[PDB]
């Protein structure tokens, strides 16, 4: 809670990283896309080829590092973000940290992200990784990114009744969305329209990609650069249906600020 003596304390200011993808660059083109599926239908995580994945990464000539942005559980709607544009573009950063195990930590939030069927063996395979890798790194980094995946777990966990722990309660609007859905329709629609409908980014668009190319159409003709961002629709990738959201995604993947350390 915000510490305001007592009457506030479910309410959640707790930082956690978000909508993070791997974003390179070559000529004047410029993708951010999410990792991909390092594990098989059990949910066993393959390590082998996620660290090679890793080491590639870091070596080749068009990573620019992982897009990702800190929000607030208080902000984080699920499919709206209660944020002003402002804000919200101070707080995303491209990162690009010169350690392969930040790297791998990154890549295992973009996984959970991404992730279309979690299972309960798949979330806690990915927990047993970032707590190695949090033990290797031991510093203010990994302590946020293996919070950060520790809370995203725990949200899919809640969300999708996996456990039938190492879990905290995930991010809060998650469980109140869930909840929202079987409550009788008059309060229901009340309930989503005060407390998981804000207006504060603006609206959201069916299609994301197409969204994205007709960014791009403004400057074809001047040659301009061209952007495009993939990931798997989840729980947990439904802001990147925000226009402003996609708009700033564009801005900061195309931009020169890249960061080595995130707190």
């Amino acid at each position: 809670g915000p510490h305001m003596g007592g009457s506030m304390q479910k309410v959640s200011l707790r930082v956690t990283p978000r909508l993070v993808l791997e974003v390179n660059r070559h000529n004047a083109i410029c993708v951010a896309t999410n990792v991909p599926e390092f594990y098989n239908a059990r949910g066993d995580l393959n390590i082998r080829d996620l660290r090679a994945h890793v080491k590639a990464r870091m070596i080749s000539s068009q990573f620019c590092g992982y897009v990702l942005v800190s929000l607030l559980d208080s902000e984080d709607q699920v499919d709206h973000l209660n944020i002003f544009p402002h804000v919200f573009s101070e707080r995303m950063i491209l990162y690009k940290p010169n350690n392969v195990n930040l790297m791998e930590m990154c890549a295992l939030l973009s996984m959970i992200e991404n992730a279309k069927s979690p299972s309960i063996g798949l979330c806690r395979e990915v927990l047993g990784r970032l707590t190695l890798l949090h033990s290797k790194c031991n510093n203010l980094d990994s302590l946020f990114l293996y919070n950060g995946a520790r809370t995203l777990l725990s949200t899919l966990v809640k969300y999708h009744d996996l456990e039938e722990g190492p879990w905290n309660e995930g991010l809060s609007l998650f469980k109140l969305h869930k909840e929202l859905k079987r409550a009788p329709s008059e309060a229901r629609d009340l309930m989503q329209s005060l407390f998981l409908t804000s207006g504060k980014m603006g609206c959201l668009a069916r299609s994301p990609k197409d969204y994205c190319a007709d960014l791009n159409k403004e400057e074809d003709a001047n040659s301009g650069f061209t952007f495009n961002l993939f990931y798997q629709d989840s729980l947990l990738t439904k802001h990147f249906q925000c226009q402003t959201v996609l708009q700033t995604l564009r801005r900061k993947c195309l931009g020169s600020d890249t960061v080595s350390k995130i707190i």
